[PDB]
RNA sequence: UGUACAUA
């Protein structure tokens, strides 16, 4: 019998099992869920790194069929980490070739997020450019765009600029990717990690269709991650695009978070556009404030108002809604909503 | 009273 059916069949019986034991084992080892388990806890545990070497031609001969088995891929895993250093490079020259189809993967694409995870930058690099080749449709994808990310986190942002010049490939690209579930990742990161010479065409092109993009169900993510991390114009053109188009974004499932995050993210002076427009006459009708909260979406947005401005730009929210607080209190919900806010009516 | 990602 082989030596995993013996293993497998009295665990206790073989105690003294070591990895220089397993030889031409190692496949149906690694491809086994007792086995596999054996080789990750001899692989953490094991400070002889002889027999840690021992295993590794085989992983090497076998790694195409290792990344993207439900349990090969964890042994495969154990030489990208820190103290297997002296094996990243010969590791990665096994997987490099199928790289492209790898990264599409939901076991394969572990592999190559842990390995950018740990190796140095030329190796990241050598990985990078396989997956230049399949990086649009990598970005929309469940698997694919774990990579990307990855890599966007992990690598120097000008090594990564091949993936900024596919957001901007073309004119609907970035648009594309917004309102994409996957795409919308890659955006972010983008944004929370490359330069600003590189942020500013592609914050650009966001702007460019930005009453789409905001009031998108993934969208409405990219940009609430544009006024986090761009930059102060970028903020004042949102703000003020939000202010003067108040009722309609804050009335909106997905647009009214991004109001929010303007109200969290804003200086004072932001957030003073936002309550002016929301306190404004319009001799005809209720002010903004006092429609946005009869409204099942604006109504959280004048709470996070009234908690994120100054006193002084509360006292123009309290005079303005006060008059009204009878008749909301009618609406369904209408009580609960100023019954959060009883503590600015006292 | 309101939104989004892959393993035993
Ligand atoms: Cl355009």
């Amino acid at each position: 019998d082989d030596l995993l059916t013996r293993y497998r069949a009295n665990p206790a019986m073989m105690k003294n099992l070591k990895l220089s034991d397993i030889r031409g084992a190692l496949l149906k080892f690694a491809k086994d869920q007792v086995g596999s388990r054996f080789i990750q806890q001899e692989l953490a545990s094991s400070k002889d790194r002889f027999e840690k070497d021992s295993i590794f031609d085989e992983v090497v001969s076998n790694a195409d069929e290792l990344v993207d088995d439900i349990f090969g891929n964890y042994v495969v895993q154990k030489f990208f980490e820190y103290g297997e250093e002296r094996h990243w490079a010969r590791l990665v020259d096994a997987i490099i070739d199928r790289v492209p189809e790898y990264a599409f993967q939901m076991y394969a694409c572990r592999v190559l997020q842990k390995a950018l995870e740990k190796i140095n930058e030329p190796l990241q690099i050598k990985i990078l450019s396989q997956i230049r080749h399949v990086i649009h449709r990598c970005m929309k994808d469940q698997n694919g765009c774990r990579v990307v990310q990855k890599a966007i986190e992990k690598v120097s942002p000008q090594y990564v600029q091949f993936i900024v010049d596919t957001l901007l490939e073309s004119s609907n690209t970035i648009y594309e990717m917004s309102v994409d579930p996957y795409g919308c990742r890659v955006v972010q990161r983008c944004l929370e990690h490359c330069s600003p010479s590189q942020t500013k065409p592609v914050i650009g092109q966001i702007h460019k269709r930005f009453d789409e993009i905001a009031n998108n169900q993934y969208g409405n993510y990219v940009v609430q991650h544009v006024i986090e991390h761009g930059s102060e114009e970028d903020r004042m053109v949102i703000v003020t695009r939000v202010s003067n188009n108040l009722f309609e974004f804050a009335t909106h499932k997905y647009s009214s978070n991004v109001i929010e995050k303007c109200l969290e993210q804003g200086a004072v002076y932001h957030k003073s556009m936002i309550v002016g427009a929301a306190c404004h006459h319009q001799e005809g009708s209720v002010p903004i404030v006092v429609q946005m909260m009869k409204d099942q979406y604006a109504n959280y947005v004048v709470q996070k108002m009234f908690d994120q401005v100054t006193s002084e730009q509360r006292r123009e929210l309290i005079l303005t809604v006060r008059p009204h607080i009878p008749v909301l209190r009618q609406f369904p919900h209408g009580k609960h909503i100023l019954a959060k806010l009883e503590k600015y009516f006292q």
